């Protein structure tokens, strides 16, 4: 078997010719030869099987990466694994090979406008398919978008999305954590599990902001400082804001605040498209339930030249693991991936 790094890369005789690309969320993730289709591709190396919650994330990629078709989306091209249960210890996730991604391409090189708005009509197009099919990505940030030579945009890691659950998207202050933190809406910290639409239509705000101007907007330095950043540009929310908080701590928490003023987005971003930023700030308004939907966001006429709703495709069959074993989750991964032995 061939190795990468001092580290065990088993995927032959198919695959050929391995480089190391990085050290992902899940593991090693090197390029490799296909020498089937004659091109090469991307290979991720994931070794769940010591541990429940990796098990869970990795069932949860790899069950909805399956099922979604979109040009948006990363597909699985094929996996990897031993032929039994017994012998499998780590499974191989074959993808397209993509040049970069949104992080790494915003480290070093400035966006024109006309990318910027490419790049979000593609984000919102994808996330118009895994919206209708009733899944929550919950983790969009620019290292989850994958780019190729020539700015095909594909969203990856669906390994913390979840089915949407607005009726059940209500708690307590300061206890929840979903989302990385630069890219976590405000109700996260006040009242809000994260099971609701409008969480992915944030952090899309916060990636449209970041290509604007090459900076994360809203970096906090640590859980209790995001909100911090949020509040310092958008200033106090309004009374009618607060009082769709019903929950005493969190209301309480915004009304102990002195009086913080709006900055206006084209003061943060005196070059951008003013559609670009009447747009940004529909998908960064503070109240979720006034936030802009994924439809309503392809619409918008910054938009105008890509929009097109008969192109625009949705799920077939939306979907309508918490308490199971690390043995179980094994078994169903097992199984999940059944289809590509041979
Ligand atoms: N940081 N880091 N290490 C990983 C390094 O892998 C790269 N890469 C990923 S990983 C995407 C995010 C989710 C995950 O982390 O699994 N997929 C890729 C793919 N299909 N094609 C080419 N490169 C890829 C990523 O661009 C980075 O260069």
């Amino acid at each position: 078997p061939e190795m990468v790094r001092g580290q065990v890369f088993d995927v032959g005789p198919r695959y050929t010719n391995l480089s190391y690309i990085g050290e992902g969320a899940y593991g090693m993730v090197c390029s490799a030869y296909d020498n089937l289709n004659k091109v090469r591709v991307a290979i991720k190396k994931i070794s769940p099987f010591e541990h429940q919650t990796y098990c869970q994330r990795t069932l949860r990629e790899i069950k909805i990466l399956l099922r979604f078709r979109h040009e948006n989306i990363i597909g699985i091209n094929d996996i990897i694994r031993a032929p039994t249960i017994e012998q499998m210890k780590d499974v191989y996730i074959v993808q397209d090979l993509m040049e970069t991604d949104l992080y790494k391409l915003l480290k070093t090189q400035h966006l024109s406008n006309d990318h910027i708005c490419y790049f979000l009509y593609q984000i919102l197009r994808g996330l118009k398919y895994i919206h209708s099919a009733n899944v929550l990505h919950r983790d969009l940030k620019p290292s989850n978008l994958l780019l190729n030579t020539t700015c095909d945009l594909k969203i990856c890691d669906f390994g913390l999305a979840r089915v949407a659950d607005p009726d059940h998207d209500h708690t307590g202050f300061l206890t929840e954590y979903v989302a990385t933190r630069w890219y976590r809406a405000p109700e996260i910290m006040l009242n809000s599990k994260g099971y609701t639409k409008s969480i992915d239509i944030w952090s899309v705000g916060c990636i449209l902001a970041e290509m604007l101007s090459n900076r994360p907007i809203f970096p906090g330095k640590h859980y209790l400082d995001q909100l911090n950043h949020i509040l310092g540009i958008l200033g106090s929310p309004s009374q009618e804001d607060l009082n769709c908080i019903i929950n005493l701590k969190a209301r309480n928490y915004l009304l102990s605040l002195p009086h913080k003023n709006k900055v206006p987005w084209n003061r943060l971003f005196p070059n951008a498209d003013s559609k670009a930023l009447d747009l940004l700030d529909k998908m960064l308004t503070f109240n979720p339930h006034k936030r802009i939907e994924v439809e309503q966001a392809l619409a918008h006429p910054y938009l105008e030249q890509y929009y097109d709703p008969s192109d625009e495709p949705i799920a077939e069959a939306p979907f309508k693991l918490d308490d199971l074993p690390k043995e179980k989750l094994k078994e169903l991964i097992f199984e999940e991936t059944a289809r590509f032995q041979p």
